[PDB]
């Protein structure tokens, strides 16, 4: 028997390790997904309030602070857009890791029944 | 008596399960995002209702109490939407759990249904 790599319990353990990683990451992907939804809504309302006061509540009143309120909204807008972008990027970093993980399981699971069979053989020798 | 179905029959049932897993994880993922949208909408509406009870100055007090009944109206409507989404998200996670069990169950029954067919290959 020419054994390639290692034993049937080395790879039962590498599968346990991947399944652990799958759990904690799916959880974080799920959470980010919900935080991405909060930001998109926030950003939606900010856009449609910068609209609703542009071009002279929602009454024009004192125009001499009504552009500090644009510098407020724009700041609250950009800051949110900045946040969102980092979360969208992290969400697909997680989706990449999960894909990587799913493949390694797909690879190892037949390699389990193969290391199962090499061991079954060495049983009949002795 | 052989296990009641064939490898080709259960290769097939696992494909139909995996198809279901895809479309439901997708819907789950989408609800997860819309729930976040509503949770933020509702946070702001609560924060805005308390912020006039406390520009956003005081002005008229006989149209600024129908703006509490339009905040409340926009608030309850959202809370109603959210509850149906939270409920539908866990019905999806229930299906997904069921699905994952079938796969976990039928995948050993695969190697067995073909282990039987491998035997019948040597009879004949
Ligand atoms: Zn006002």
């Amino acid at each position: 028997e020419k054994l390639g790599d290692k034993s049937p319990e080395d790879i039962k353990k590498l599968l346990e390790e991947l399944e652990t990683k799958k759990t904690t990451i799916e959880e974080e992907r799920n959470e980010i997904t919900q935080r991405i939804g909060e930001l998109k809504n926030k950003i939606g309302d900010l856009k449609t309030a910068i609209e609703e006061l542009k071009k002279a509540c929602g009454r024009e009143l004192t125009d001499e602070h009504r552009e500090e309120l644009l510098s407020k909204y724009h700041l609250d807008l950009n800051n949110s857009k900045n946040t969102l972008a980092k979360l969208i990027d992290r969400k697909s970093e997680l989706e990449r890791e999960l894909r990587r993980i799913d493949m390694e399981i797909k690879r190892l699971t037949p390699l389990l029944t193969v290391a199962e069979q090499i061991r079954s053989i060495e049983e009949e020798l002795n």
